[PDB]
């Protein structure tokens, strides 16, 4: 069997293939109260038809002004566990496991009224400047966090993952370049780390299942992050029980990225290699050899497919027949697939 | 611009496209109920998201005993108005239109209890004998096919389409096969056709929109219906006001019938050209060039694709690259397609 | 199995299958004497590799002023007997048949000096007035034919076609258009197809193997030929003995044509249905299931491929694979098919 | 640009992209002399047609008991110049670079008479057991691989490649599997590469041009050569002026080895990392994104192509399209491409 469609053992999960639908906001939240609508349940749940073995949720936010627009999901309110019961329960019976990106736009958030960061720097000429967080501010985000992942496990979720990459309120605090902060959140890189690892620590006294946290393996900035700041990041991660690192990278700020398939792949390769953990590849992975090039020598332990899957649903599928192999239909297609 | 993607009017309806999705049971109204479930709604909605111009919603009983299965979905009742009501609005608001195909199984009816036909003649040897009709069952039977298209109308269907092909109930009473009665409803081609007559002139009553008639243009078999027969049906259907033929064939009863890439073509052209009858080519079309050919070459008005929308619920994207065009895409996915 | 590869005979010849390599001008005699180069060698025998049934050679010059350019291959002397006959024997080595088009420009000949025609009209303003022929020339020209045919046999070819359509010498003469003359060759439909109808028979006196005819099935123009004419023709034809009749269309004058996949097979279906004449059906047919749906629907009994062959050489085991079927590759390429 | 489609010079050498037709046996010098035949140059030639960077002609013997059969290649003869003029000057003409394996089957020559090898041992219980060369017949052998190169330089070839691969002679004497030797061309790793070393010193006294090796980075054996082995080699292949590495892997003795896309690309890496040493990759690759994202992440220099070759002769063309760029198309084929 192809290791593509070799199941796998995350804690108390079993995903039955390699293939991850990545987070993708669909900016659908109409009414502007980051529920779910029907768009959203036929657009997730349509890929758990299509056999992808764990669908990650887009970014949602753990508090209203950590959104990116107003037509975010949001999951900082207990009105928002009924939608997200609904959803996790209809994938599941397709026979898919769910996740769930819990996040804060930071500086990136394009909201009126202020928006936050952990310094006053703006992230470009055209946006607005953001408002340095006051300690208190920072360490009640981080019980957002904690808020939030408890909510996405009371509503079903099977994996929470921590969004703490581009660009937005973690990823933040994390690189030099925007944190240019004076206390116990900023410095030294035990200090940019601090916000993450109080995160980390608190989504553990409510949650104890799989966690997952992707970050932007550099910042391609002089003077900024790169992926050996980002190994040491994930060593201490390992130590604080996480048990996969979604690679992805970038988006601090701009910058000049040679964009070309599989571009962050050497991310998921190091930091597995260095840091002993598991990885998840991303990045213009878009058919099953290239995937099962990247399992197969240990580069990465779960394929995030994203655009591809916005293309074609069915990629499992699609994916199956390039490697010439065999996976099952949804019962419903058995007389087309 | 390709004719595949040109705009079409038929009545007071504008599809976008020219691909339509083709009727296909789902077997999951689990409650047996003839209800919708979540499943039917992530599977026809995706399609809607993936640009169909027009969807076309499996076979549903217009009694409970005219079902396939006790899986059907059916709108024999007005407790089915309010879930279909949900599901054209969610599939309109993608920009595709909606119809629904009125259904009665005769005695391809897989129930419990006694099933219905024209004549006491059994589908197979694996088959009950069905009970002859009285006329007055005869008659209940076209008010259910009226009242269905009212309930179809008020919960929001563009289309309307009388399922009278593959051996279900009207097929059975078209074809000399099947209809042995020496009443009113048999005895020659137009009192065989008077069942179809009355349910179209009832649905009439009911129902000024665009009218759709799925037949099976030939039997396969000797003493059977033939192409040169659904052209003479097809003629009485133009007099009536159907507004297109959707072209399938055979399953009266078994029968030899070679499959291949259009194998149900020459029906919808011939039809097309001797009847002067708007048609649906259905049957193996699985690219946008053979679909493009059958438009530009005058075989059919409307393309439908069946298991190639199981195998890819964005086909309309997919033909749209293989006739080097493209078509605009739903607003979430821009950054993919 | 499929049509496509389902073995055909023609007269004594039988192919693997019935896809053709339509014929294609390479332009490539660059010593401008019509003699086969070592790029022809290639460019025709890798199709031969790549299993095509049938490989007709690109237009061949009868007589030199006959070339469309000078960079034509040519058919005209006895010199070039040997370059076609090792051609034949490289091609039919790797199990493929193989056929010449014998051509001659007429008024589109882009050559020095006087060119020739039925009558004194220019192709179009940027194209110098051709010379009409004399009574004698034409029948020079149809010795030429004769000639160009015996050496074609000599050389080793399985069959022969001849050139009668876009807009070259015979297909000057076909149309009314181009065709003012008042003699024998000229006034009536039997008197234009005369320069035709004496080239074949004239062909079959030196050759009683398959015999090809290429024709423009319309002129797209008011007053020009239509596909009732050539229908017309292609009776004829038939009780002149020709096998087969390639219809393609348009070239000779400037017209404006609505092009699509399958565009010409109208022409191949028609011809074939009221003439009861075989044809070859072409243009934009790119893919197997076309092929199969042109076949197997009695709209032609060989289907030519011109472009797609320049993009894929390998064209039958594309197609072979989207047909879902396998067919014998060649034996140094078993461990690749 | 893509990396696949940028130039790269080695030597006087300038490839127009990093695609390598892979050295590939044909078994088709039916005349048993080693000699080229038409099937030959139109397989070969049609992938210069195709666009092909480089194209390395199959496995080449050095001496005619040096063929793995006796359809191989050869280059043991003056005789041998002529026919290999012809072709390179007609690949050249097509704008592709071209360049010819040196090979000698050693124990794995399935020829009649004694087979020769560094030790009396068969490859498997099949094989008939080889001759030990005398150190005579070694040094006569390395004699021989210049008398190749010198008549490779003659006959037109851009680049030479050594075939110290696949279990054949030079493979044998590098792995203490094979190669059981008292004398200086036996056992340490000095000694077992000696007679590879003494083939490249000796080459380079006849040719100065691009010079490649192709090895099996590995027997995937207990006690036979791994990886590290060959960044041992490598190191010193450097040191003589090697200019590329061909890693392929196995075939010494029979192995388990897990085969899948791009397995053999960690052995390109690595010695390309390691022994700062220009690499080729090559094993299952059959995609231009693949094919981008290993030159991308810096892993191989060039890309070597065999069967998606042998499926596809225009997959430069296939490749380009997929990965959205544009490449020169042949003179020829400007209408099709
Ligand atoms: C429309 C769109 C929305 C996205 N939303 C998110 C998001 O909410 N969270 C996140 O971490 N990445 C997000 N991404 C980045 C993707 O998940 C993915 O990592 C990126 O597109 C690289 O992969 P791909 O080439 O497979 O698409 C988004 C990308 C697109 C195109
Ligand atoms: C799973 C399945 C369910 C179907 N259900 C229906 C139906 O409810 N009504 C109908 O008229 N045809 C039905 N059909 C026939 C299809 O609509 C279609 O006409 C047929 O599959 C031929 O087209 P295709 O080759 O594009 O699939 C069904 C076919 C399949 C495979
Ligand atoms: C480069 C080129 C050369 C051609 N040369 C010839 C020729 O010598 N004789 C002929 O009858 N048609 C010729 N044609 C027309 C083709 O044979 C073919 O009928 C046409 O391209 C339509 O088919 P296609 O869409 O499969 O290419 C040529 C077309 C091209 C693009
Ligand atoms: C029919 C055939 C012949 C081959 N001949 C040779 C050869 O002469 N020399 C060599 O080094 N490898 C040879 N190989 C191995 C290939 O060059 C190539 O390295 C191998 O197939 C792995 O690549 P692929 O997956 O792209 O085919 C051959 C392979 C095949 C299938
Ligand atoms: O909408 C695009 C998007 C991209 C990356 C993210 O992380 C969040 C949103
Ligand atoms: O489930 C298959 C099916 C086929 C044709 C129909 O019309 C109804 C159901
Ligand atoms: O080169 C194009 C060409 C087209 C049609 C012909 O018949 C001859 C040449
Ligand atoms: O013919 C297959 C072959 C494979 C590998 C080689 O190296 C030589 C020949």
């Amino acid at each position: 069997a192809r290791k593509l469609f070799t199941p796998i053992t995350i804690k108390d999960m079993t995903l039955k293939n390699r293939i991850v639908m990545s987070p993708m906001c669909m900016y659908s939240s109409h009414e502007k109260d980051g529920k779910l609508t029907p768009f959203h349940m036929a657009h997730y749940i349509s890929r758990a038809i299509g056999q992808v073995g764990l669908i990650i949720v887009e970014a949602s936010a753990v508090n209203p002004q950590g959104r990116i627009t107003d037509q975010d999901l949001g999951i900082w309110s207990d009105e928002h566990i009924e939608g997200f019961a609904k959803l996790t329960e209809q994938v599941k019976e397709q026979g898919s496991k769910i996740g769930i990106q819990l996040a804060h736009a930071g500086r990136k958030a394009e909201l009126e009224g202020d928006i936050f960061a952990p310094s006053a720097i703006a992230f470009d000429e055209q946006s607005a400047t953001p408002v340095e967080m006051s300690a208190e501010k920072v360490k009640e985000t981080v019980q957002e966090f904690k808020q939030a992942a408890a909510r996405a496990k009371e509503a079903g979720f099977d994996v929470i993952e921590i969004h703490a990459a581009h660009g937005y309120l973690i990823h933040e605090f994390l690189s030099p370049l925007s944190n240019h902060r004076t206390d116990e959140y900023g410095g030294s890189p035990e200090n940019r780390y601090r916000f993450l690892r109080e995160i980390i620590d608190e989504v553990k006294q409510v949650w104890d299942g799989p966690l997952f946290v992707r970050v932007s393996a550099s910042d391609y900035t002089d003077k900024g992050l790169d992926i050996a700041d980002h190994i040491g990041f994930a060593k201490w991660m390992k130590e604080q029980g996480v048990d996969l690192i979604d690679c992805s990278s970038g988006a601090l700020v701009h910058a000049d990225i040679n964009v070309f398939p599989g571009y962050q792949v050497s991310f998921a390769e190091k930091i597995r290699e260095q840091a002993d953990m598991a990885t998840g590849a991303v990045g213009m992975i878009t058919d099953g050899s290239m995937a099962e090039e990247i399992l197969q020598n240990g580069r990465a332990d779960l394929i995030f497919i994203g655009r591809e899957l916005l293309r074609d649903p069915f990629f499992a599928r699609t994916a199956a027949k390039q490697l010439n192999t065999e996976i099952p239909a949804p019962v419903q297609y058995e007389r087309g697939w």
